[PDB]
Formats: structure tokens, sequence, C-alpha cells
């Protein structure tokens, strides 16, 4: 028993890790086969970022201009293009250590794991929900751009995240590995608005039966609700309203823990119009939703 | 910027991980050169967990009897022993992914990260502080006993854990990877009291200065206070007592965020005796500590 915010064992991930330079920028590339990918921005200068004109940046620049390292070795380049805000440098020599590999674009309210990197190295590995204004909330500091998010399906890697900058409130943004901002972010050093941004809802049910699963009952009640009713207090404390996808998708939870899901609701209602009254769930003192019902499961079972 | 509880990358320690089996019993061991650690209590059946005589338990044992694979590949056992709680299995073949590393046990306060395991493959990775009753607060289900405890040093891996067992609390205990206990904890299914626990003072105070580095400043006051005075609030909200040497640790913080460590001290006493007021400290409702000075410096800084 217990429940912690688990990242993925990161050891696939840290194989695929590059440095890259280009002038005097460097920040993280993935090298996965015989093509490393990084953030476009790479190619920029301080004086461009208020608004970079990519296409135009990326001519003055040829192959031999992309310095990538892994470790301590040298890649050789011999291809480069743009595709949306990533850079496709493609190199002569497939990484030994790619492990089996997808692309991914992830939905809101999904959870990965970021491998934040600093000049090609690995510093260290947490769990991430994106959320539902498409924005991450991670720790990433200078040079940490070009680290990646990922789950791991036993061994295959589906990448969904790379990491391209801080918003002036201290969020994070980025796009999929297709270089596709998550959300209506652009790759410039303008004032940007993250979207309103809403507790999912799923999530924190998901949450709460992982907490029963755990020891912790307190929380539950002698009540229920309906979809309608409940949605009217997810409503009002800015939750994600619940689906009947959302209701099934606890399925497994709601028959594991006899619990059925609209009475779990009916708990979560009282939570939050009550408050927690000074107690903790799972050792937090507020709601978590950064755990899907997945990965309830996963921690839960011991899905390695 | 962004504050997260961050594990290590957990790639030197995946390739370490193997599965050992004796008997019945299957649990993982960490092959390291040409040596296999797990934990001895893999030697038991149901029956024996209540009073093991493990010494007599191992006599029964031939280097054949212990099962060891590394993914697919079956290493050959030619050697035995135990040492304390601990197995060491000598096996014919170094381990080719065996990275620089030492055994080191931590002290009570300090952090590192687990590799939850079951049947020698990696589930996942959290971030753990030994507490100062000498438990860890995990996430460990049947199969993932000899998981272990780790801190890397650039190259280096210390390992510090093995996981052994889960407390009837569900809180849990082990070893250094000499197998000595960490606490009064014993290998034998007995209700065992862990310690009365109490919360890693300094660690809160460098968390508070992550908050203060991050942007979150609410907590700040216009007031100071003595290590005597400090500590008298510290000991009836149950945290540990505030030495010097735990002042002379938070120096670089103190120095970076120009606030005096007995200030930072009052600004906890007020948040102690005040509580939060349905306010968040870095994404938390409550007073973080497991986030060592040290962490700290380390996260903010970008330390690879
Ligand atoms: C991710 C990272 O380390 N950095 C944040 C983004 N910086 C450039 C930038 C500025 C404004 C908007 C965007 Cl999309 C990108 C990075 C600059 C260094 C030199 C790599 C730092
Ligand atoms: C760590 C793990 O997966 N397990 C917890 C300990 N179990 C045996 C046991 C019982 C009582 C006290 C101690 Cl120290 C150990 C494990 C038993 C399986 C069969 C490995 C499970």
């Amino acid at each position: 028993s217990g429940f912690r915010k688990m990242a993925f064992p990161s050891g696939k991930v840290e194989g695929c890790m590059v440095q890259v330079t280009c002038g005097t920028t460097t920040l993280n590339g993935l090298w996965l086969d015989d093509v490393v990918y990084c953030p476009r921005h790479v190619i920029c200068t301080s004086e461009d970022m208020l608004n970079p004109n990519y296409e135009d940046l990326l001519i003055r620049k040829s192959n031999h201009n992309f310095l990538v390292q892994a470790g301590n070795v040298q890649l050789r380049v011999i291809g480069h293009s743009m595709q949306n805000c990533v850079l496709k440098l493609k190199v002569d020599t497939a990484n030994p250590k790619t492990p089996k590999y997808k692309f991914v674009r992830i939905q809101p309210g999904q959870t990965f794991s970021v491998l934040a990197c600093y000049n090609g190295s690995p510093s260290g590995v947490y769990q991430c929900a994106m959320r539902p204004n498409f924005t991450i909330k991670g720790s990433f500091l200078n040079g940490s751009c070009g680290s990646v998010g990922f789950n791991i399906d036993y061994d295959c890697v589906s990448f969904c995240y790379m990491h391209h900058m801080e918003l002036p409130t201290g969020v994070h943004a980025g796009t999929d590995l297709e270089g596709n901002f998550y959300g209506p972010f652009v790759d410039r050093q303008t004032a940007q608005a993250a979207g309103t941004d809403t507790t999912i809802t799923v999530n924190v049910l998901a949450w709460l039966y992982a907490a029963v699963i755990n020891g912790d009952r307190w929380f539950l009640n002698r009540f229920t609700t309906t979809l309608n009713d409940f949605n009217l207090v997810a409503m009002k404390y800015n939750y994600e309203p619940l689906t009947q996808d959302h209701v099934d998708i606890l399925g497994p939870l709601s028959a594991q823990t006899g619990i059925a899901v609209l009475d779990m609701c009916a708990s979560l209602k009282e939570l939050l119009q009550n408050g927690m009254n000074g107690r903790t769930i799972l050792g937090s003192a507020l709601l978590e939703d950064e755990f899907t019902p997945f990965d309830v499961v996963r921690q839960c079972s011991g899905v390695t």
C-alpha cells in the first residue's frame, strides 16, 4: 500500500537525450533512430525572440551549424528541417539506445512523466498532468527546453511533450513531437494568455478511490448525487463537468471498492462545499487532480 | 521556475534490477559487479514469517536454489551469504550495466529516490524522505521487496535503502545495502512500533526558501524569532528542534534570497500557529518536509 506521485522509470528516455547547439544557444534534443528532435527556437538569438521569423532564421543555418553531442560523442548532421515548432536534424547514426517508441498527442487531463534535462544531461523526473488549459505545472529552468514528457507501456515509450517555454505566470508550454503547441501558445517572448484552468474532476474522483483503497475513508458519506446535481457543484468550484465517459472510465475503481461513482461524487461534492476541515487525504490537504483512473489502477495493481 | 517533488533519473538503477526466486518466493535483487543483493526473507515460506530462523532456513538452501534472472537471462549463482538482513548471491558474471556506486547509510531527514520494482522490472520512481522515526512513506505492493532507494552525484549512485516490509500502519521499513534496518524494525510478521514521528524542520524551512525563490511570498512577515523561541513552537507542533548546524546548512538559501534564517523561522512559527488560512505554498496546502536544503539548491540551480 501507499500512494505516491510516481513517474515512469526514465531509463529509456535518458538514453535518447542529446545536447543541441546552434550558434550560441544550447538546449536539449531527443535522438530517436537517425533523427534528433529539438525546439526550433535553438536557432534564435536574444534579439530574435520578440517575434522570430523562423523560416528566415533557419535559412542562414547549414547542417554543420547544428552541433549535436550525445554525452561525449559528436553526431554528424546530414539533414535539417523544421516541422511546426520543432527542428528535425537527420544524423548519420541511428541511436543504439532508441527504445520502441511512438509520438502521441495527449489529451488535457492526461498525465505523463517529464525528464528535466540541462545540456543533454538528465537532472530529474517528475509526474505532470496536461492541464485542461494546455499548460503544465513543471519545474524547468533556463536550458531545460527540449526536455520531453512521455508515458511507457511495457517496452514502448509514447513521447507526448517537448518543453519550449515558461509563461510570465510561471506555468509551462510546449509541443507534441510533431512540433504543434498544446494550447494557443506561440514560440515568442510575448505575454500569452493561458486559458482559464479547471480541476480535472475524473482524476480527483480516481484519487478518492485510491484513498479508499489505501485506508483513507473519512470523507465517505451517507449521500449520493446525480451527474446533473454534481455538475452544478463542479461548475461553481471550477471543476470539469463529469460525463458518462468519465463515469465509465471509473468503472474498474468503482468495481474494486464497491462504491458507486455517484456516491463518490457526493463525497467530492461535500468536500468541495465543506473543505477538508483541517484533515488530509493521501498526505495532501487539497484535492489532487494529477492522477488519472489509469494511473490509480496501475499503481494499485503493480504494472511494470 | 516551478518546484516539483523530483526523483533522480532512474536509468543507472534500472540496469541493476534483477528478479530473485527462492523456492516459491520471488522478489527484486540489485545486481552490482558480480553480486546480487536482495532481502533475506526471499528464503522464507508463508509459515516461516512469524519468527523466521534465517540461519537455519539458509542452511537448507544451495547456490542452485537461488534463481536470478536479469530480464530474460539467467545468472549463474556461485556463492551465497547472509549479511545482516540481506542475501549476497555471488554470480559468475559482472553486471555490464553496473554504474559507479557506493553503499551509504542515510541520516533521518535526508531524501532519496525509490525505483519501485516488481519481478525484477521497474514500475515507477518517486522521491522519499527517511522519516525522523526511520520509516519511509512509500508506495510498495506485494513483490516490491528488494526495490532500492538511492541518490545520484553526477555519475555515482549512492544506494541507501532496500525495501523489506510494510508495517501494519501502511508505512515502510527497510535496510541499508549492508542489510542493517533503519530504525528498530526486524524482518518478521510481527506488530512493530514505529517511533513517534516529527516534521523535518530544516526541510520545511528549505522548502519555504524554494517558495520565495519561485514567487510564493505571502507567508513572509514583519517578525523575527530566536532559535530558543522557535524551538518552543517546534516542540509544541512536533517539529524537529532546529540547531545551528541546520541554520548553517540553510546559509546558501538565506544568502540567495536575502532572508535571514531566523526571519524565515518566524514565518514558519506564524504558519504553525495560524495555519495556511485556506492558502497554498508551491501548490500544497500543508507544510512540506521532504525537500532538503541540498534538494532545493539542486532543483533551483539545475544540477545534472
Ligand atoms: C526552455 C528554456 O530553457 N528556455 C526558455 C525559452 N528560452 C527561449 C525562448 C524565449 C521566449 C519564448 C520561447 Cl518559445 C523561447 C530559452 C533560451 C535559451 C538560450 C535556450 C530558455
Ligand atoms: C516487500 C514485499 O513485496 N512484501 C512485503 C514482505 N513480505 C514478506 C514479509 C512478511 C513479514 C515481514 C517481512 Cl520483513 C517480510 C513479502 C512476501 C513475498 C512472498 C515476497 C511481500
